[PDB]
Formats: C-alpha cells, sequence, structure tokens
C-alpha cells in the first residue's frame, strides 16, 4: 500500500506536457509536419499555464531554489522558441537536401520542454517544502 499525498500542483500539469511533448518525439518519422503545428500548440501551451502556478510560491520560497524557479520560468518559453521556429522554416517549401535536416533538428528542441519540466517538478517540491520549514 502507499499513502501518496498530492500537495504540489507543479508537477502535475507538467506531466501532460512531458508526455504531448513526448509523442511528437516518435511520430517525428510518421506523419508530415503540417500535422505538427498543431501538436506544438499543446505542447507549448501546456508550459505558458503551468507557468503561472510556480509564480505564486515564487514569494513563498527562500533565496535558494528561487533560483531555479525564477531560471526555469524563464527558459520554459525558450524551449519551444527554436522548436516552432523550425516547424515554419522545415514545413516551408524548401527545395534543397537541408530540408531533411530539418526535420531531424526540430524534434531536438520538442524534447528540450520535457528536459527542462523534469528539473522544474523537483524544483518547486525543494521550494514548497521549505515555505514550511521557514518562519
Amino acid at each position: 500500500a502507499n499513502l501518496d499525498r498530492t500537495d504540489d500542483l507543479v508537477y502535475l500539469n507538467v506531466m501532460e506536457l512531458v508526455r504531448a511533448v513526448l509523442e511528437l518525439k516518435n511520430e517525428l518519422s510518421q506523419l508530415p509536419p503540417e500535422g505538427y503545428v498543431v501538436v506544438v500548440k499543446n505542447v507549448g501551451l501546456t508550459l505558458r499555464k503551468l507557468i503561472g502556478s510556480v509564480d505564486d510560491l515564487l514569494p513563498s520560497l527562500p533565496s535558494s531554489s528561487r533560483t531555479e524557479i525564477e531560471g526555469t520560468q524563464k527558459l520554459l518559453n525558450k524551449d519551444l522558441a527554436e522548436l516552432i521556429n523550425k516547424m515554419r522554416l522545415a514545413q516551408q517549401n524548401a527545395v534543397t537536401s537541408l530540408s531533411e535536416e530539418a526535420k531531424r533538428q526540430m524534434l531536438t528542441a520538442s524534447h528540450t520542454l520535457a528536459v527542462d519540466a523534469k528539473n522544474l517538478l523537483d524544483a518547486v517540491d525543494q521550494a514548497k517544502v521549505l515555505a514550511n520549514l521557514a518562519h
């Protein structure tokens, strides 16, 4: 048995992103970029919405973990900045060998949205708990 307790709602939403972004990492070699343009939305709209959940805990944390939240919530909008910019540039009507390299690169940016989230789900976990230990 396990008496798990859901207190942090920051690692909950982000969880949906890591999944929605992980599916587009394997489908890269399946469907065209025309359909991915819509996926990046549900993959990048999960962070911009969850980021507003930790912002409230920011002022409720010490001066040690903040570097993680204030440093992750800012880069969270950069992990997709290169992914999207690569979509409109990859799916574009380009007649060159690069058209192939621009397909594998875009994917390298997708995972970024997750790789930068795994550290965020645990980052806040240390800031929230500190809110209590602190006076």
